[PDB]
């Protein structure tokens, strides 16, 4: 009734208060406050924190959920607004009809193959120093600032910690080293997440600062070897904050894209510059055949706070993703993807909006890679109308981080080699780690060495979507086969409590689960 106008007026006014910071500042001490009362973290990095978020926080506010046209429409009904924050959104596909599915043959005897290296998540902390205390009550600790083991324990080690610690950068170069006998390798896949986790102290020159330097390291030790890297979320400041485009000024994320069109000009052509430094996310061709795609899947995270404001697929990137996907079925060329966070974490009309796309074009897909979970770890497509036939899988690579309790390691997947008439698909795969345990040891050197091979351990005939298909199942029923799945999940480092059956199922539910919100695809697991 004639409270529709009253919501209008009153949210305006806040809007225009929030401006001014003095207020938002008291905005802000409150959600301190609150950190404290729900502990986060501890108070000095609650404070140094939330002074990050609240201006970009309560900027997105007040052109959204505070919104006079969103809040009115939720109080009082459609009949004074309209609330749409994470309203539900589909995607057009094109107008052809999908061909028949139809499998890769497996290659012939002698056909070349090619290795890719698969680096994710590597998490640098400049601040990382040996002797300091791991247990810290902060969220990450091996540092300056996490203070010294009391009574006696042993302190940070010297390559890394099996706690809440990151890496030195010496562990990290001592990875680009041991490379030789994982390569040689044509092209290299690197989904992101390269600063640390102590996201309550992180100016925007400490984040490029991570960017230049790691990448100068990269690309020193990698030479001709091209490297095809992709967005990862802890890469901006504040964490997880991307702007879609249509954001502008000193608040957009252009600072980010710019200065990684830089570091990165030597790996990409013109045409990829150009939508890196728009949206972070491009396409080219690697080889000839095969396509391949990085996903700025900032625009599907739960934790962009930018969303709020208009969560319809941010900046055309799924429009912009059936373009190519349908262009290369056109020339016939094969796809690869990858991204940062995987499908079955996106939101959840962005995950479905995804799996159809999916399904559409499984005979243009020939491999997906992801990362940001840390664990070894994999996600398997179906159809869409049944959820009954396998039509592609994704690879979730685990980090390189001890981020947690975890050995360092890195994938490299063996793939249908450079050839005309290639599949571009996935072969096998090799996961190398870091025994820290013997490294930080007393006389201790670092040795990587490679933990497993895919279809060595669980003896698959192929890595297509059918054999990983039967291989979640069958754990399902062995316990021991699972309990070494779960030492590969930790990457040799598995934790002390035993997974019981909920775990397991849980575990092996998220490898059905590609797609968000979805007990269906669980269904078979228990009755
Ligand atoms: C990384 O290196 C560490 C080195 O400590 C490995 O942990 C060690 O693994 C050995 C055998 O795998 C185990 O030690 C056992 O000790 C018993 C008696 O305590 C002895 O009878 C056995 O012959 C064996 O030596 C134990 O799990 C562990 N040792 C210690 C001191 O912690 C770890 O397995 C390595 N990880 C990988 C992925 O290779
Ligand atoms: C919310 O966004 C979607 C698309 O995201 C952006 O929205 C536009 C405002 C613009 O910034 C685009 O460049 C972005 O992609 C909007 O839906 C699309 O709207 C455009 C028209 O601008 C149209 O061509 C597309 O077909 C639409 N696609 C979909 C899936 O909706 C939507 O209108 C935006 N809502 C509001 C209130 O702005
Ligand atoms: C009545 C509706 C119930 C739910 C409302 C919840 C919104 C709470 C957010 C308040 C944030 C505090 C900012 C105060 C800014 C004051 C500006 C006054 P001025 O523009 O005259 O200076
Ligand atoms: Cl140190
Ligand atoms: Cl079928
Ligand atoms: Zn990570
Ligand atoms: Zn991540």
């Amino acid at each position: 009734n004639l409270t529709c106008p009253a919501c209008k007026v009153l949210f305006t006014a806040l809007n225009h208060g929030l401006k001014k910071e003095p207020n938002v500042a008291r905005v802000g001490s409150v959600a301190i406050k609150i950190c404290k009362m729900l502990n986060i973290a501890p108070l000095d990095v609650c404070q140094s924190a939330v002074h990050l978020f609240e201006d970009d926080v309560v900027e997105v506010w007040t052109r959204s959920v505070l919104s006079p046209s969103e809040a009115c429409g939720l109080l009082l009904g459609s009949s004074c607004g309209h609330w749409d924050i994470f309203s539900t959104w589909n995607i057009s596909l094109p107008s052809v009809p999908k061909p028949p599915p139809k499998p890769p043959s497996p290659p012939a005897p002698g056909a070349p193959v090619s290795r890719v290296l698969f680096l994710t998540d590597l998490h640098w902390d400049h601040e990382y120093l040996e002797g300091t205390d791991p247990y810290c009550a902060d969220p990450l600790c091996c540092r300056r600032g996490s203070g010294w083991p009391p009574n006696s324990q042993k302190g940070a080690g010297f390559w890394g910690e099996y706690s809440k610690c990151d890496l030195p950068l010496r562990t990290l170069e001592s990875l680009l080293k041991g490379l030789g006998p994982a390569g040689p390798f044509e092209m290299v896949y690197w989904t992101g997440d390269i600063p640390a986790h102590d996201v309550w102290q992180q100016s925007r020159q400490d984040q490029l600062r991570a960017l230049t330097t790691i990448t100068d390291l990269v690309r020193k030790f990698l030479g001709p070897v091209p490297v095809y890297p992709a967005v990862g979320n802890h890469e901006s400041t504040p964490v997880n904050g991307f702007p879609p485009p249509f954001i502008k000024g000193n608040q957009s994320s252009q600072w980010l894209y710019e200065a990684m069109a830089k570091a990165w000009e030597p790996w990409l052509p013109a045409d990829a510059l150009h939508t890196l430094r728009i949206g972070g996310f491009y396409a080219l061709t690697p080889r000839p055949g095969l396509r391949l795609i990085s996903l700025n899947m900032n625009f599907c995270s739960r934790e962009n706070f930018w969303l709020l404001i208009n969560s319809t697929d941010p900046a055309g990137q799924l429009q912009w993703l059936v373009e190519e996907l349908q262009a290369a079925e056109n020339r016939g060329d094969k796809v690869h993807i990858i991204g940062h966070i995987p499908p079955g974490h996106c939101l959840k009309s962005w995950s479905w909006n995804y799996y159809k796309i999916i399904a559409r074009y499984e005979n243009t897909l020939a491999g997906q890679f992801f990362g940001h979970t840390h664990v070894d770890e994999f996600e398997i497509f179906y159809d869409e109308e049944t959820l009954s036939r396998p039509l592609a899988v994704a690879f979730l690579a685990p980090s390189a981080t001890t981020f947690i309790n975890l050995n360092p390691g890195y994938r490299v997947y063996q793939i249908d080699g450079n050839y005309p008439g290639s599949s571009h698909v996935v072969l096998d795969h090799e996961t190398y780690i870091l025994n820290l345990t013997q490294a930080n040891a007393a006389g201790g050197t670092p040795s990587w060495k490679r933990l497993y091979r895919a279809r060595e351990t669980y003896g698959l005939p192929d890595a297509m979507p059918a054999s990983w298909h039967n291989l979640v199942y069958r754990m399902r029923d062995d316990e021991q086969l699972f309990q070494t799945f779960w030492f590969l999940y930790h990457k040799g480092h598995p934790p002390s409590e035993p997974c019981g059956t909920p775990c397991r199922l849980a575990t092996l539910c998220a490898q059905l689960s590609a797609r968000a919100d979805s007990p269906a695809l669980c269904r078979h697991l228990m009755p």
